[PDB]
């Protein structure tokens, strides 16, 4: 069902997974508010002074979620379950999505978002992310609640912050 009694079984049901053949993306974190500026002969610069930006890290969605992580090529392990938020951190001017355990509630798995990030979903319950060179996935037992941080993920990160909608309804 999908409260009470939900099940996030049975990994066989679920697609395998994949080595990340895309090219590793950037941080926007790590800029913050700098961009890869040229030398002579190839001269990018962007520059764009965003005036002050930070206050605080707000959450945007959260839902109760299984993580899981892709060995090499090509296997699914379970590394965490509880449920998941995903937060907009002004400050560093990027996203995170973080993972926190139902049991402990310790949050031991972050993923700092990137700055063109479309959202991976195969959708059996089941959601595919990718990271820096490794697959991530979630797992859930509800696609509804599923639909709505991964379309805020990947629709606010297109239309840039517009939105510190905290929780989802």
């Amino acid at each position: 069902g999908s409260e009470s009694r939900f099940y996030f079984h049975p990994i066989s049901d679920l697609p395998p997974p994949e080595p990340y053949v895309q090219t590793t993306k950037s941080y926007p974190s790590k800029l913050a508010r700098n961009e890869s500026r040229g030398g002579l002969v190839p001269r990018g610069s962007g520059g764009s002074l965003f005036s002050f930006l930070g206050k605080k890290c707000v959450t945007m969605s959260s839902a109760v979620v299984q993580l899981y992580a892709a060995d090499r090529n090509c296997m699914w392990s379970k590394k965490c379950s509880g449920v998941a938020c995903l937060v907009k951190d002004n400050p560093q001017r990027s996203y995170f999505l973080r993972i926190f355990d139902i049991k402990d509630g310790k949050l031991l798995w972050e993923q700092e978002l990137y700055n063109n990030f479309v959202y991976n979903s195969p959708r059996g319950y089941f959601h595919t992310f990718a990271g820096d060179t490794c697959q991530v996935a979630l797992n859930f037992a509800n696609e509804e609640e599923a639909k709505k941080f991964r379309k805020a993920v990947t629709d606010l990160l297109g239309r840039r912050q517009r939105k510190s909608e905290k929780r989802r309804d």
